[PDB]
């Protein structure tokens, strides 16, 4: 995309901590940038929309190349962050409102480095990543997500010279779902064969998808939470078409370059329904804030080893809370993501181990070694109504069959039109982000 001249781009300042030992950290003066999908797209030498509602203008965008020549994405000024997009920062806390009323629904954002010209790339192997979260106002159907993806640090600017904005304009998004709803891919409008998504007034799908590796630290609302590894072959940003995208709609979910299911550790799905929930007698009380700690263990305990284990623990009101465990007869009580856990649990659930097909923890680790961009988002789910996270999936499945039940939400929950009314004022908060060696962040 070209860059427009109507509004300066002003990312929100967000300090994080880089740590060397427990309680010995230094501030890193980073910032938050809005994903290019949420930006106004208009004519390069005017005010005329190139995209309105869920459609590209066919006169301006008869082809992707012409669209890209004629159109530009514009900046987010400071005033518009809260007023238009529902984003705000107080000290080291970042807040994202779900619906902001001209009416904005959801948000996806990235962490910029201290220069505000590149994404802050995190080399996560043999490191610990930690943050405080509040998901108390997110119920069934919503997801306040924090995760990493194998985006380029410059959003693709060096690879795709028609991308003028780079990381500064939140470009280059890709993930392990190979999404077609990304409006700008490889420096070009994804306007070919663009199709609105029914019941989604703001979104559509273009000819291409954009694939890359994804490490989900946090997919969650107050009812259920998960962390998940998604390797791809290769891991780096890859525009896809046809079978390579692994499109759900053509029966290709397991035929593409990315592991779409991922290998998940989701406490409720692993059959501990009392670990996490909205109340003081759950082990971890989702009505109150808490700290989420993630440790990425290698084979030799060094930065050069292969990724072998994703460990997790929590801190809430000064109380250390170890992760829940897998709880099925004849299955080891795993409390972390490893290749063995993935094989054993997917075996039990009858899920295809595409994680293993894509190179497993080792391949996931190669993405983490090269460095990944931090994503913070809030969203509802127009495909599957978040049932995969917090309900029975498939909805018609027996909840006593291992793998089906992922949370207590009813199978009628999560319809975007309903959650966008009922949960309009939901806000996820991510704060006090800390990064360092294992054992350094609490």
């Amino acid at each position: 995309q070209n860059v427009g001249t109507q509004a300066a781009e002003e990312p929100l300042n967000l300090p994080i901590s880089v740590c060397t030992a427990p309680g010995n950290c230094q501030t890193e003066a980073d910032a938050v940038v809005l994903d290019s999908n949420w930006r106004w797209a208009h004519t390069t030498t005017g005010y005329t929309n190139c995209y309105t509602g869920n459609l590209w203008d066919t006169t301006l965008c008869p082809t992707p190349e012409t669209c890209t020549t004629n159109c530009a994405i514009d900046g987010v000024p400071l005033a518009d962050w809260s007023g238009t997009y529902g984003g705000s920062v107080t000290g080291n806390k970042f807040n994202l409102k779900f619906v902001t009323v001209s009416t904005n629904i959801g948000a996806r954002t990235f962490l910029l480095d201290s220069t505000k010209t590149r994404y802050r790339m995190f080399q996560l192997l043999n490191r610990e990543f930690t943050y405080d979260v509040d998901v108390s106002s997110l119920d069934c159907g919503l997801n306040g997500a924090l995760y990493f993806v194998s985006m380029d640090a410059d959003g693709g600017a060096a690879k795709y010279p028609t991308n003028k904005g780079g990381a500064k304009y939140g470009t280059g998004y890709c993930d392990a779902q190979c999404p077609h709803d990304v409006k700008w891919i490889n420096g070009l409008a994804n306007s070919k064969d663009w199709t609105p998504i029914p019941g989604d007034a703001n979104s559509g799908k273009g000819y291409y998808g954009n694939c890359c590796a994804e490490l989900d630290i946090w997919e969650a609302n107050k009812q259920s939470q998960a962390f998940t590894t998604h390797p791809c072959t290769p891991n780096d940003q890859t525009r896809c078409e046809g079978v390579v995208c692994g499109d759900n709609d053509s029966g290709d979910r397991y035929n593409g370059m990315c592991d779409k299911d991922g290998c998940d550790f989701a406490s409720y799905r692993m059959n501990d329904h009392t670990f996490y929930g909205p109340g003081s007698t759950f082990k971890l009380d989702s009505t109150k804030p808490f700290t989420v700690v993630s440790q990425f263990i290698t084979t030799d305990g060094t930065d050069n080893g292969d990724f072998k284990e994703f460990r997790r623990f929590y801190v809430q009101n000064g109380v250390r809370i170890e992760n829940s465990k897998v709880n099925f007869p004849g299955i080891t009580a795993y409390d972390s993501i490893t290749d063995e856990m993935c094989a054993a649990t997917k075996g039990l659930f009858g899920d295809l181990d595409d994680h293993k097909n894509k190179g497993g923890m080792k391949q996931m680790g190669e993405a983490m070694r090269k460095g990944m961009a931090l994503v913070m988002s809030i969203w509802d789910d127009h495909d599957v109504n978040m049932l995969w996270l917090d309900s029975n999936y498939p909805p018609t499945g027996n909840p006593s069959t291992p793998g089906v039940a992922r949370g207590p939400c009813p199978t009628t929950s999560g319809v975007p039109s309903e959650v966008e009314v009922t949960q309009a004022n939901a806000v996820v908060s991510f704060g006090n982000i800390k990064f360092g060696p294992i054992g350094s962040t609490v």
